[PDB]
C-alpha cells in the first residue's frame, strides 16, 4: 500500500486539489493508493471527505480515501505526510487566519502597522504568529517526532507557514525527513508572459529562501534576457496595473528591488520588501498599484472573509452531495473539481518522483549543503532540485546570487529565522522583546512590553502565555 | 635604520604617547630608530614636533625625530606606519571631530537622534562619517597603495576610525599589510577591580569585532568566575555610579546585555548596544547613570570642547618651550610627559614584538581565518593574538561566543560593515538610502532623501557629493 496522509484535511480546497491531482496521476491512481484525510475539526473534515469521495468516483479513480480524527492513525506507516494544518481553537475562532488577524489588530493598536509579525523582508500575511509561531511550530515538531517512530521512511511535506522557520527547526532539532513546499516560483511565468517570451525558450533559474527567491538566471536565445526586462521597465511599467490584490510580480516595487539587487525578486518575495514599500496604505498603493497589494488593512480582511464564505459554501455543497447522489460535481463546479487538468502545484509531482521515479524539477526548501557557498550548510534554502527515487538532487546555482542580495536581503532574513527559532526554543520572552527592539516601528521599550502583554493575555493564547511564563 | 612613521602626528597627545613609549622601550630607544611625524596641518604638526623633541631630550633617548608635510616621504621605506589621521578641511573646521559634530546636527534636525551614523550596535561617536566614512576610507586606501609600492615590508597600523570598516576594506581591496588597533579590551581590568580579583590570578579571554568584543572566558581559582559577577549584580549594581561620562563597564546597560547574551560586553561594546539603551537622553541616563554616557547631545559636545582647549594649550606649550629651553616638560606637566612609565597601549609593544621578537599578547583587528568558525575567513575580527618576529598568531577562542551573540550581535554588526563598504565602493547613494531604510528612526523614504541631501550639500562635503553624483 501507498499511504498519503493529509494533516489538516479540513482545509477543504487544498485537500481537494491534492486528491484531484493524485486521482489524475496514472502511477498513483491505483487501488493500492490510500489517501488519509485527518483533522480535528469534524465539520470541515467531514465535508472534505464527502466531496473528495464523490470527486474520485466521478474521475473513475480507484484510490481509497480514509477519514480519521486521529493524528497517530494518519501517521502510522505513512509514505508521505502533507502538513497543511493551520491550527485554531473553535471556542474562539473558525480559522487559523482569524487568530492571526486578531493578534495583528492588537499590534496595530500598539503602533505596529500590520502587526508585529509584519517585519522588513517578512510582510507576507499569516506567515509567522507572534514571531515564534508557537502553535504551528509545536504541531510540526510533534508530527516529526511521531513520524520518526511510526513512519521512519516517510517524507514530511511541510506546507503550513512559516515554511522556512518550521522546516529549519524540524530538520535541525529532530533530524526528521522534512521538506518545505511553496509555489512562489510560479511568478516567473508572468514575467515571461509580460515580456512576450515562450517559457519553453527561456533558460531560467531561481534561488534564495522561502518567499525570498531571486531570478538569478534569465536567458533567451543564447543571451542574457534581463535587457528585455530593462526595456519593459522603460516602455511599459508606467502603464502597469494590478489585475487583483495579489498581482505584484511586475509592480513598481518589484522593479525597484531589481534595480537595487541586480536580479528580479520572484513571487511572494515582492511582498517581502523593506519598509520603503510598506510604511502605510498610501505607500503600498504607490508601489503596488491601486489595491496596495494583499498585505494591508483593507485587502487582507477582505480576502479572509472571502475564504470564510468559500469554505462555508463547500461545507454546504457536501450536504447537497449527501442529499443528491446523482449530481456531478465536475459538471456543476468545474473550477473546484477539474477533470483532465493537473493543478500545476508541486506536491503530487514530488510524491510521484520519490515513489515512482517520475523525475521532475521542483523548487523545494532543503538544507543548503554548500549550494550557496557563503551560507551555512544546514540553513534551509528554497532551491532548484531534481527529484527521483534516489531523492533530492540540488542544481548548481549559476549565476550566483549578487553581493547585495546576500548582504542586504538573504543574511538579514536568515538571521530573522534564527531569532524566531531562538525565541521558540528558549521559551524566553526577552528574545521576543529583542526582535521588537530591532523593529523600526518601536518607539520605546515600554511599548514592546505592553504589546506583548496584551497579545499573551488574549484568551486563546493561554498555552502560549504559560509557555513563556518567566 | 628603523623607521616608524606617525601619519596624523598633529594629533598631539597621541603622538606624544607614541614617542614617549618608543623612547622608554630599551630595544627601540636607539640612534638607528627614526620617528617620522607627518601631517598636513602645520601649526599642530610643528607643536607636536617641538614637544616630542624636547620630550626625548629629557628622557635622554637617542631616537631621531623628523617632521614632514609629505605623505610620500613618511611612507618611503617605513617599517611601521601608524595611521592616526582624522582629516579635516581648515577652511571650515579645526578638527575631524567638528565635521562629525556638524553632520550629526543635520541628522538630528531631520529626526535622527545622535545623527545617522549612530545605529544599533554602533553608537560610538565619531566612528563612521555619513555611513561610508568617505574621507577616512579614502585616505587609508591611498596610504595602503603607496605603502605597497614604497614600503612593501611595512605594517600599516590603523588607529583612525572606523577601525573595523577601514581594516576590512584595505585588507580585502588592496591586500596591504594592515592591522587595526583599539584599546577597548582594557575594560576587563575594571571588571576585575570591582569584583576584588587580582588580575594576575584571572584566566580570561575576549573576542568579537572592534567595539564588539565579549568576555568569552572568565575564570578564577580553577572555576568559572561569572557567578562572582552574578553576585556583584545582585548586591552592588544598585549602588553603582559612573565616575565620569566614559564610565560604563559595570553599568546597568552592560549587565542587561550580559543577562541576554550570556557573556559580558567589554569596553566600548557597552556603548554599542541596541536602541533599548539609547532612545533619548533620559533613557541613556537610566541605563548608564547620571551622565547618560558619552554618546549624547550634552556630554559629547562637552568632551569635544575639552579636546579643543587641550590641544590649544599644547600648541601654546610648544611656543613656551621655544622661548624657555631650560624648562622641564617632565617636571611641569608629568601627566602629559611621563618618565619611567609606559602608556599600557598596544602600539609600541606591537612594534617591539615584530621588530625585536619581544613576544606579547595583544588584541588586534585581523582576518578571522577560521578562529570563529561560523564567520567568513576574510572578515576582520578583534582577536586575542600573540605577536613575535614571525608575525601574528591567533589564540584559539575558547569557550566559543554564544549563539545569541552570533545571531543577535556579531552577524548584524558584520552585515553593517558590509553595507558600509558597499556604500563606499559602489559610489551609489541608493546604498546609503538602503542603510537608512533599515534604520528604526526612519519614518519615510522622503525623510531619508532630505537628510542625505542636506548632509551632501554642506560646503565641506563637496568632494563627497561629487563622489556620489548619480
Ligand atoms: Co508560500
Ligand atoms: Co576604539
Amino acid at each position: 500500500h501507498m499511504k498519503i496522509s493529509i494533516i489538516g484535511a479540513g482545509s477543504v480546497r487544498f485537500a481537494l486539489q491534492l486528491v484531484g491531482d493524485i486521482a489524475q496521476t496514472e502511477e498513483l491512481s491505483r487501488e493500492d493508493t490510500h489517501i488519509y484525510m485527518m483533522d480535528v475539526h469534524e465539520r470541515r473534515l467531514n465535508a472534505s471527505y464527502i466531496l473528495a469521495r464523490k470527486y474520485v468516483e466521478e474521475l473513475n479513480s480507484p484510490v481509497k480515501i480514509v477519514k480519521t480524527s486521529s493524528l497517530d492513525e494518519a501517521i502510522d506507516g505513512a509514505d508521505f505526510i502533507i502538513n497543511t494544518a493551520y491550527p485554531y481553537d473553535p471556542r474562539y475562532h473558525d480559522s487559523g487566519s482569524q487568530r492571526w488577524d486578531e493578534v495583528t489588530k492588537v499590534g496595530e493598536k500598539h503602533g505596529y502597522y500590520r502587526g508585529i509579525d509584519s517585519q522588513e523582508l517578512n510582510m507576507v500575511s499569516t506567515y509567522t504568529y507572534v514571531l515564534s509561531s508557537y502553535p504551528d511550530m509545536k504541531l510540526a515538531l510533534e508530527i516529526a517526532e511521531k513520524m520518526k517512530k511510526m513512519a521512519p521512511k516517510a517524507y514530511l511535506m511541510q506546507t503550513a507557514n512559516p515554511v522556512f522557520e518550521i522546516t529549519q527547526a524540524v530538520r535541525r532539532w529532530t533530524g526528521a525527513n522534512i521538506v518545505g513546499f511553496c509555489h512562489g516560483v510560479a511568478g516567473v511565468y508572468e514575467v515571461f508572459e509580460k515580456l512576450d517570451l515562450d517559457p519553453e525558450e527561456v533558460d531560467w533559474q531561481v534561488a534564495g529562501v522561502n518567499h525570498g527567491i531571486w531570478l538569478n538566471r534569465f536567458r533567451y536565445r543564447g543571451e542574457d534576457a534581463y535587457p528585455l526586462l530593462d526595456e519593459w521597465i522603460e516602455k511599459k511599467l508606467p502603464e502597469w496595473e494590478p489585475k487583483n490584490p495579489w498581482d505584484t510580480q511586475m509592480s513598481p516595487a518589484a522593479m525597484d528591488m531589481y534595480k537595487f539587487y541586480g536580479m528580479l525578486p520572484i513571487g511572494d518575495t515582492v511582498r517581502n520588501g523593506s519598509w520603503k514599500y510598506h510604511y502605510n496604505l498610501e505607500t503600498k498603493k504607490k508601489w503596488f498599484g491601486k489595491f496596495g497589494g494583499i498585505d494591508n488593512e483593507v485587502e487582507r480582511p477582505k480576502f479572509h472573509e472571502q475564504l470564510r464564505r468559500a469554505r462555508e459554501r463547500l461545507i454546504k455543497l457536501a450536504e447537497e452531495v449527501q442529499q443528491n447522489p446523482g449530481m456531478k460535481l465536475t459538471e456543476e463546479h468545474p473550477e473546484i473539481f477539474p477533470k483532465g487538468k493537473l493543478s500545476g502545484e508541486q506536491h503530487i509531482p514530488f510524491i510521484n518522483a520519490i515513489a515512482n521515479n517520475k523525475r521532475v524539477r521542483l523548487f523545494l526548501n532543503v538544507e543548503n549543503q554548500g549550494t550557496l557557498k557563503d551560507f551555512p550548510d544546514d540553513v534551509v534554502m528554497e532551491l532548484p532540485v531534481w527529484v527521483d527515487c534516489c531523492g533530492i538532487h540540488r542544481e548548481k546555482v549559476e549565476p550566483d546570487l549578487t553581493h547585495r542580495i546576500k548582504i542586504f536581503y538573504l543574511w538579514p532574513r536568515i538571521l530573522r529565522m534564527e531569532w524566531n527559532l531562538e525565541a521558540y526554543i528558549s521559551r524566553d520572552r526577552k528574545v521576543l522583546e529583542e526582535i521588537l527592539i530591532r523593529d523600526p516601528r518601536t518607539k520605546s521599550y515600554e511599548q514592546i512590553v505592553q504589546v506583548l502583554d496584551e497579545i499573551f493575555n488574549l484568551p486563546f493564547n493561554e498555552e502560549l502565555r504559560r509557555y513563556y511564563k518567566e
